[PDB]
């Protein structure tokens, strides 16, 4: 279970026969040192550099047997040392606790042994890679980037005035947790800046900007079993409300009458509609970016007259109303004033209230480390959204904490920055828990951190461009779902049609309908107008568009019994709803390299069309008896090509599924 072999100051550590650590004087496992962080932010985009002062290999290791395991004193002369404790924890997990000699040694580099053939998955929500082997991954929550690839034109345009284009590793939800194909997970407790480097064939290197580190590992015989264990450590999500399965949630702005009119147009045309999502429930702010929300979390009766009574009528017709909140407060409005009066805002170095620039306006940061401010903001949600009758909301942002804020708990903003998303999620979760609404109300988040696996009821993929790019278009959503599934979050959707509308990018009708085909094979369907609604093709753009939504929402609703079962398994044991093919086909080597296809539950395989102008699509089937959803044709394992016009996405089901007869009914929809 634990094999430590000591000897010339050299050792190895095996754990359930996996080699975890090796150390000798010539090949050390540990370096320590110091640096001065050089971090700046503009509008959520961060520039991060180290001024590295020292990096020193600790070649001398003195070992002793301990109360619960082994203690290693590492050093390089008397002046430079650290201690490592090796134990089991309360549940049998390997526990490594590292503490440097003093606080001035604020850098660590730790190497873990690896094999050249190993694949690595997770690190939160990753949009450019699913398998992480071969590259390094900085872990710092931020804006996710527009374009995200230096070689593409839009990324270059987003970089022109502002550091906004980003790169392959930028994300709203990085997490210091990964899975190896030696069938273990590694979880790090720290929230400091970290870089997890998976590029060397013989070792993984974990770099931390702190004087201590805590890591836990567990193994298992299958990936399914490993995810059950990972979610028993980090959390499991609740079952979704029953109405999520009942149709599409329409994203609409412009007030009570506009919402009513668009609702009737779609319902009257045969579309299954379960909800209206109106982010402008609190008012609007026009900026050069386009149409934004007014960040003051109170119902605006000028934009939305009679909303309270109108929600009661919509609910009797089987339609829910969903709103919008974030953990910041516009500086020109009432809630910010109320928070300043009480001292509820994050401060600057001089003790004044810190105002962040959010894109042509300013806002305060509600200090969620102050228990009274956190209680106050939870009451804002309960009184202004739950009591109004909202069935859910977008719970946005979490990524913008500057490193020169000062917080009520006295912990550096260099450490609290990455921890803010799960603190925000917990605020939402407890609002629901204290009003008895878990399983009835649904909120959805884009940002996350350790513990969002418990506290976030649903993830969405944040802001994609209204384009076909691999790094920031429709395609990018699949690695995002898969990476999070491997980090213990199994409920994921996207904006139908994407969001970011800039430069020459504008949403075509073809993009909207292909994205609709994709989302009908996920656990939630919800549209978005985008930041410039007049430049994008919308769900009611023409009769053909409306009819495509009626067909594909009939497809999604038909799947209800199946999806409900999958969501219940995710709640019970962390078995995610959208699954990497290797969860069920562990001996197929080729499945470990796929990024753009997934299993929906156990029995459906989906390979979404993510390129413009296609009439067919090529994909990989693992070895099983498959049936093409739309033709009923039989297929076996191998590379295959199928016809794929709009409305017939590349979808296959297992012939031997207990659900085969439900899936066979799909080809008879109009
Ligand atoms: O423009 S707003 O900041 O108010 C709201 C948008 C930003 N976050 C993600 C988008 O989906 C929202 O519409
Ligand atoms: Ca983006």
């Amino acid at each position: 279970l634990d094999f430590q072999f000591h000897q010339n100051d050299s050792f190895t550590l095996h754990f359930q026969q996996r080699l975890i650590l090796t150390h000798s004087k010539d090949n050390p496992c540990l370096w320590i040192g110091s640096g001065i962080a050089d971090i700046d932010m503009f509008r959520g985009n961060f520039s991060i550099k180290d001024k590295l002062q020292e990096k020193i290999a600790l070649t001398d290791a003195i070992v002793s047997q301990s109360p619960d395991g082994w203690l290693i004193h590492f050093s390089r002369g008397s002046d430079i040392s650290a201690t490592l404790n090796i134990s089991a924890d309360d549940q049998g997990r390997l526990l490594l606790e590292l503490q440097n000699d003093n606080l001035n040694h604020n850098r660590i580099w730790l190497r873990l042994a690896a094999q050249p053939e190993d694949h690595i998955y997770g690190c939160g929500e990753q949009f450019s890679y699913f398998d992480l082997r071969g590259k390094p991954f900085p872990l710092w929550t931020s804006e996710q980037g527009v374009g995200r690839n230096k070689q593409t034109y839009v990324t270059w345009q987003a970089d022109c005035k502002e550091n906004a284009g980003g790169d392959y590793y930028w994300t709203f939800f990085p997490q210091p947790t990964f899975v190896s194909t030696q069938k273990y997970y590694c979880h790090v407790d720290n929230s400091c800046y970290m870089n997890f480097d998976f590029s060397a064939p013989e070792y993984h290197e974990l770099a931390l900007w702190e004087d201590k580190a805590t890591l836990r590992f567990e193994c298992a015989d299958t990936y399914i079993s490993l995810l059950e264990k990972l979610t028993a450590l980090l959390g499991r999500q609740p079952e979704l409300p029953d109405w999520i399965y009942d149709g599409v949630t329409l994203g609409i702005q412009g007030g009570t009458e506009v919402c009513q009119k668009k609702l009737d147009t779609m319902r009257n045309a045969g579309v299954k509609v379960n909800g209206i999502w109106a982010q402008d429930w609190s008012g609007i702010r026009m900026t050069s970016f386009g149409k934004r929300v007014m960040w003051n979390w109170k119902w605006n009766s000028e934009n939305y007259p009679q909303l309270d009574s109108r929600i009661k009528q919509w609910n009797q017709e089987g339609v829910q109303f969903l709103a919008y909140i974030n953990p910041y407060v516009a500086s020109d409005k009432d809630l910010c004033e109320e928070a300043a009066q009480h001292g509820y805002l994050a401060k600057d170095a001089s003790g004044g209230d810190y105002l962040v620039e959010f894109g042509e306006f300013y806002g305060g940061v509600v200090d969620l480390t102050n228990p009274e401010a956190y209680a106050w903001f939870k009451e804002v949600i309960k009184k202004n959204m739950i009591e109004l009758g909202c069935g859910g909301w977008m719970a946005d942002f979490g990524e913008y904490l500057p490193t020169d804020t000062y917080l009520h708990n006295g912990v550096s903003a260099e450490i609290m920055h990455n921890a803010w998303p799960a603190l925000w999620a917990k605020c939402n979760y407890e609002a629901l828990e204290e009003t008895g609404k878990l399983g009835e109300i649904l909120f959805f988040m884009r940002a996350g951190s350790t513990g969002s696996q418990k506290y976030s009821t649903m993830m969405w993929a944040g802001d994609q461009n209204v384009d076909w790019s691999l790094d920031d278009g429709l395609a990018s959503v699949v690695p995002a779902a898969l990476s999070l599934a491997m980090t213990g979050h199994g409920l994921h959707h996207s904006d139908i049609g994407g969001y970011t509308t800039l430069f020459e990018m504008k949403r075509s009708k073809e993009l909207l309908l292909r994205w609709c085909d994709f989302s009908a094979f996920t656990p939630m369907m919800r549209t978005h107008e985008g930041n410039r609604p007049g430049d994008n093709w919308q769900f009611d753009g023409d009769a053909e568009t409306i009819a495509h939504f009626a067909r594909m929402t009939t497809v999604f609703t038909t799947l209800k019994p199946y999806l409900k079962e999958a969501v219940a398994l995710n709640a019970k044991s962390g078995l995610p709803v959208m699954r990497p093919l290797f969860l069920h086909y562990e001996d197929d080597a080729h499945t470990y390299t796929l990024k753009y296809q997934y299993l929906l539950g156990r029995d459906i395989l989906v390979a979404p069309v993510h390129e413009e102008g296609r009439s067919d699509w090529t994909l990989y089937l693992p070895e099983d008896n498959w049936v093409h959803a739309w033709t009923g044709e039989a297929f076996r394992g191998g590379e295959v090509t199928v016809n794929a016009p709009i409305g017939k996405p590349p979808v296959f089901y297992r012939a031997d599924s207990e659900w085969a007869a439900l899936f066979a009914s799909l080809k008879s929809i109009l």
